[PDB]
């Protein structure tokens, strides 16, 4: 009776235009979805046919994305920290979003439950 | 020497909040990515390791998404027309975005090249 979800944490301090931010969120969702597909197949499958729920939250620094990624790693959650070579309006290698999940909602919330909604 | 990309067409007439629109764009990207993975594996693989380029464009009606989906189908392009049962702020079954690709840029552009950027 587990519910599954993916939470994408987007940086709101990069002054990115909406189309670019949406693209970054999509990079995170796709990348983490494939991470789950290959190493947590059951979680991926359940999520994918139960609405593939996604919630977009935000942070105001690059540092918070790294700390959240570390927490996701420590809990064994599929995740993807995104950088985009094509996003030249920000410095090369700058991370834009962190996608966490798909995974059981209660586990994902341990990492992202207190983040604020975009 | 083919370049690959995925274009996600989002409806800008639904008055959706940014977090929800980004989530819908992500649904499209993930769904179409898996469509390509299963029926155009080569296109998916190239795209996925070459930056998985995504561009977000918009339309102002549900009707345009259907016409674009038909065009994508006629050109044999992986695509995903999205509806979200959890998006209750709009009528049930309402389509929100159409993701086209990954596929060679020149083919994708035949469908989305004249759409305006979000
Ligand atoms: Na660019
Ligand atoms: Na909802």
């Amino acid at each position: 009776m587990f519910k599954y979800k993916q939470v994408i944490v987007a940086r709101a301090d990069l002054k990115l235009s909406k189309g670019k931010l949406a693209a970054q969120v999509a990079h995170g969702a796709v990348t983490a979805a494939f991470e789950a597909y290959k190493k947590k197949r059951e979680w991926f499958e359940a999520w994918f046919r139960e609405g593939q729920k996604k919630v977009v939250v935000k942070v105001e620094s690059e540092e918070e994305l790294f700390k959240l990624k570390a927490e996701a790693e420590k809990l064994g959650l599929p995740n993807a920290l995104i950088r985009d070579a094509g996003l030249t309006e920000i410095p090369p290698g700058t991370v834009t979003v962190l996608a966490v999940g798909p995974a059981p909602e209660e586990i994902v919330d341990k990492v992202t439950g207190n983040l604020k909604l975009l």
